[PDB]
């Protein structure tokens, strides 16, 4: 049980503000090469956050939240599973317990979500299937927490178009999350719209990976079962020249199958 190594010059400037709020010891623990210290820092921070009394000044509560979110964000990228899992436990406590306990605003909730969800989505492209599932399940869990659901933030990340050079795992995970949360949250108040969903799905039909294109077809057909006529403007016209692309054939005779 030797002490954590010192922070590098780069880490020092990067974590400058967190050091003032949380102290150098805890930040050094979080940055060091010993996973059990990285884990302990997050669990210690978890204890510290919930022991802060109700009447604590709002600016101290917000600073502490912002410094903690800074550490959660880096720990979501951890190379050891236990540290990754401890960061999710901390993140959940901040959004679901700390914020409502101290009656903090929607801007704080939004800050937690905006700083962590994009980094968490990168972990849904991990090589480990068990890690992809843990990351995806947590995103689904946060998307349905009452305070986060109201902000409509998470659906907006899930409809962002798939990059050309995107991995097979990353693309499949995003599509899986889109389909599952679209069914749970629906259209209107959620942040999903016929507009952004179809825009995403039609764009995915040009992806290099067969399985990505195939899932886009499945989502388009599901949107036709629900919304019928209002999605047709997003697609090309139904005729035999369009049907010389094999995917659009499947879609349009798919539409024909769904009707009489």
């Amino acid at each position: 049980l030797g002490e954590p190594e010192p922070l590098t010059e780069k880490a020092l400037r990067e974590a400058s503000s967190a050091i003032d709020v949380l102290g150098e010891t805890l930040v050094a623990e979080a940055y060091c090469k010993t996973w059990s210290y990285r884990e302990d820092a997050l669990l210690a921070l978890s204890k510290k956050l919930m022991e802060m009394p109700v009447g604590t000044p709002k600016e101290d509560l917000k600073n502490t939240l912002r410094a903690s979110v800074f550490l959660v964000r880096r720990a979501i990228k951890d190379i050891v599973t236990s540290v990754f899992q401890a960061s999710l436990k901390l993140l959940k406590m901040i959004i679901t317990q700390y914020i409502p306990k101290h009656k903090l605003s929607k801007l704080e909730t939004a800050h937690c979500v905006e700083r962590t969800i994009p980094v968490l989505l990168t972990r849904t492209g991990d090589s480990s299937a068990r890690l992809r599932v843990t990351a995806a399940n947590f995103i689904q869990e946060m998307a349905l927490f009452k305070e986060v659901k109201s902000l409509q933030i998470i659906p907006s990340y899930l409809v962002q178009p798939l990059k050309a050079n995107s991995s097979v795992h990353l693309a499949m995970s995003q599509m899986g999350l889109l389909a599952r949360l679209l069914k749970d949250l629906g259209t209107g108040s959620s942040g999903f719209t016929i507009d952004n969903v179809m825009k995403f799905s039609v764009s995915a039909l040009e992806h290099r990976v067969y399985e990505v294109r195939e899932t886009a077809v499945r989502i388009i057909l599901d949107m036709y079962r629900q919304h019928q006529a209002s999605i047709l403007e997003y697609l090309p016209p139904d005729d035999s020249n369009t049907r010389r692309n094999i995917l659009y054939k499947t879609i349009f005779e798919g539409f024909a199958k769904i009707d009489g």
